[PDB]
């Protein structure tokens, strides 16, 4: 049936016909609400219909459903999954998928941009050498000296679970974290563990503070092979604020290239588990959780310091207004280097205009309140007075198992 | 459905066990296909044969919570209860079973963040009002009791169920102290734009309104399925606050000022079954709902615009985030003046590290805390507030609070 959704800010009302396509699961019941759930938890047979309907609806997108050329696709895939136990995707099918993968992207704010992905297909891969070559040429491509442009690099897909193409980082740049002696910790707490998986594996730190880690990555099932990407390909931005001449002292930077690498695209029943994919950053992405989780980098304390703020009660609001100054930072100085970064406001606001779009186009769009609604200053953004509705849309980007869990070495 | 539910804090990586849902009645809205965990709403009256077993199920929870589950007293009651149901197509709860019922209702409120209070809660039984002059009385009681000077203390006072739905007591206000709104000839509106419809209300029925920014509105009570009365609460009775700022001496020339006592006044309470139309409930506020929502909502107060000018905020580019810099300013304003004036407040980062102490004793002595991530997180600075990194699960226990139409939709007029 028809839902509906409304705007309490606005009072606008869209009318939702999309989820009625959806088919597994929220994980929700009539019961039960797992909203706030991070993770809630083939053969021949089930590969074809949802080989079907993918194929289905590719050609329904290009406007030629029943076509000569659908009916045959259709032969050829059920022909070839017959044979091979799989098949094999169209190269204008690959980069369709995709694009609809994060299309379909529940919590993502950032999809105004969907139809606009570079799709690289490295199905022709078979070595650790070779992906990385590929992901030297996402990165480069991707980052464009500061004008940075979504892309994502597809590796070959899953065959019989025991040949899996793997990128072990959870991102393709990301900061080492280290277990200091005394107790505390160096770098970034989050890759404490990955970053001594690195080690174990013969990478030599630097043991900084904002350490690069070298590329880790698991080609058909081998063991993982390290790789150091070439460091002209890794743009940086010294973070800098436009009034606390302080802040420069900070020693802080982070890198301009958001690229997630250890999810799993689905597309018509094929699992790519190795398809890393980037676009660029929100400022409270790096400003509000890498700089001011407890468990991250952990600033707020230092940079109310020096903002000589009474912290001796929560109430004086010390942390909030520490926060605000350092998600000014971030955005200021990305924004003087050129380097692509879209604020809170603006990408909140871009959202609310695609949603509109979708259902006008599409008859609606998944949304994923939890995620899409920011860090900071929730309210004072569009979307927080946002009525939406979460579905699962298929293509698309699923979470998969860490590999150091699933891998049985050499 | 599943034995045991698992919930995790991604900070702490504290991981904790539902069973409580197993207990889970009505509907979220969700299903296997669709969450509506965002969506914020997602005559008839209870017949004999649906009241018996939520009669039973009510009395056999409010048993086992006395010790006592099973006794010749608790079969004693279960039949005494069904007699009544038989007899009189209803039936009335003890004052024991009021208060008990009225306290879990709190409980399981899952929008809520303020909880750990929850058996900290003073109950006015007034069940035997019949007009709105007492209902009137009963209020301005309520009102008195909780605001105690200033030392706020939270209460409900519930008035007579609901019989045959023609006969419902209701507030008609939505809260006990909300100041009016007035929309303009020329589109633009005098005081709290959300209160625009019932104040008109309130006008039709014959209020005078000084036409002012912070008109406290008066109360329009409906005992017995009567027409609604117009009732003005003393002023005296009404605590505010005048707003200022520890280090802005300008900050009191925008002349805000706010009432110190929430009190919510629209919602129903259901106990074994039975519906209490008219439910008054109230606590202190936390400050984000008045220095974020109430001032900064652009539906609202709206003052982000002037507090940033008197601030000097370069207002051009949003990426100055120059709304997020006054957004601040303007709350440790607000819990600076309700502190120095000693009025109970709570700031968000107090709020919610009690609430998620709260869940976590929840899911070790009862075996879980309905929560509502979407209401819990505080509008401003989430993800530095440690409800934000706690994973949530949402279910409708009863007894329970409940959304209702409002009164002037559905009230037949005499
Ligand atoms: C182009 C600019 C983009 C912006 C500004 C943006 C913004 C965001 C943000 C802020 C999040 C939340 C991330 C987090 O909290 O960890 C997110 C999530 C996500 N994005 Fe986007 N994004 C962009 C591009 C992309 C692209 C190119 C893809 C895929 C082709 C994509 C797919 C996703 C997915 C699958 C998630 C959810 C990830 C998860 O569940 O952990 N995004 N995005
Ligand atoms: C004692 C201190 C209390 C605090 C700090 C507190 C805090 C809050 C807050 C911040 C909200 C969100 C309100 C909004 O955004 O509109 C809320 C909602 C709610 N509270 Fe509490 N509360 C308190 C007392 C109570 C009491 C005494 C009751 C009932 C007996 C109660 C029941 C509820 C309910 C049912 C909601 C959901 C309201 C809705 O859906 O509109 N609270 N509370
Ligand atoms: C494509 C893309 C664009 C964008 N602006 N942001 C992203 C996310 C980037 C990212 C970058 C990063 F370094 C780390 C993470 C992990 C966040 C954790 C893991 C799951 C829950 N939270 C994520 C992707
Ligand atoms: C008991 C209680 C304590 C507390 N801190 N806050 C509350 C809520 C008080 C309140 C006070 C108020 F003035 C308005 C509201 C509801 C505002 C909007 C209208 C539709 C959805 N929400 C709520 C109650
Ligand atoms: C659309 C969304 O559900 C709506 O804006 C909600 C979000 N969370 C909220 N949380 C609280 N505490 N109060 C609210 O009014 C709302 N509004
Ligand atoms: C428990 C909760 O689901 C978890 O902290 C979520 C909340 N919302 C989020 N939203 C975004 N964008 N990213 C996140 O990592 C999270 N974390
Ligand atoms: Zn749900």
């Amino acid at each position: 049936r028809f839902l509906k959704v409304k705007n309490w800010e606005t009072e606008v009302v869209l009318t939702d016909t999309l989820h009625l396509k959806s088919t597994l699961e929220t994980g929700c019941t009539e019961y039960i609400c797992m909203g706030s759930i991070m993770h809630p938890s083939a053969t021949k047979d089930q590969l074809f219909p949802l080989a079907k309907e993918f194929i289905d609806q590719y050609y329904s997108s290009i406007k030629r459903f029943g076509s000569k050329a659908h009916m045959e696709r259709l032969e050829e895939v059920n022909k070839e999954i017959d044979t091979t136990s799989t098949y094999q995707l169209k190269d204008t099918e690959l980069i369709y998928g995709a694009k609809h993968a994060w299309r379909n992207a529940s919590r993502c704010v950032g999809r105004i941009q969907w139809s606009k992905l570079q799709v690289f297909d490295a199905r022709d891969c078979t070595t650790a050498h070779g992906m990385f070559n590929y992901i030297c040429n996402h990165v480069k491509y991707a980052t464009n000296k500061g004008n940075l442009r979504s892309a994502i690099t597809i590796f070959p897909q899953r065959t019989d679970g025991k040949h899996d193409f793997r990128v072990w980082n959870s991102q393709l740049i990301r900061y080492a974290g280290y277990k200091q002696p005394d107790g505390s910790t160096l770098g970034d707490p989050a890759n404490v563990q990955f970053t001594e998986i690195c080690i174990q594996q013969g990478w030599k730190p630097p043991r900084g503070r904002f350490d690069v880690l070298p590329l880790l990555l698991q080609a058909n099932g081998n063991d993982p092979e390290l790789f150091q990407i070439p460091p002209e390909l890794v743009l940086e931005v010294p973070i800098r604020h436009p009034k606390f001449e302080w802040f420069k002292d900070l020693g802080l930077k982070w890198y301009g290239l958001p690229a997630v690498s250890n999810m799993l695209l689905e597309i018509g029943g094929l699992e790519f588990s190795a398809c890393p994919f980037s676009g660029w950053y929100m400022g409270t992405e790096i400003g509000v959780r890498d700089y001011c989780d407890n468990s991250r980098y952990n600033i707020l304390e230092e940079v109310a310091k020096k903002m000589n703020l009474d912290m001796r009660k929560t109430s004086s609001l010390w942390k909030d207004q520490a926060l605000v100054e350092i998600n000014i930072a971030v955005l200021y100085s990305f924004q003087s280097d050129k380097v692509t970064i879209v604020d809170h406001h603006s990408a909140t606001e871009s959202f609310i205009k695609h949603m509109e779009n979708e259902y006008r186009c599409r008859g609606g769009c998944p949304a994923d309140w939890v995620w899409i609604v920011p860090p900071m200053s929730g309210s004072i953004t569009p979307v927080f007075h946002q009525e939406m509705l979460n579905y699962r849309l298929t293509p698309s980007f699923e979470y998969q198992p860490d590999p150091w869990n699933t891998h049985v070495w050499k």
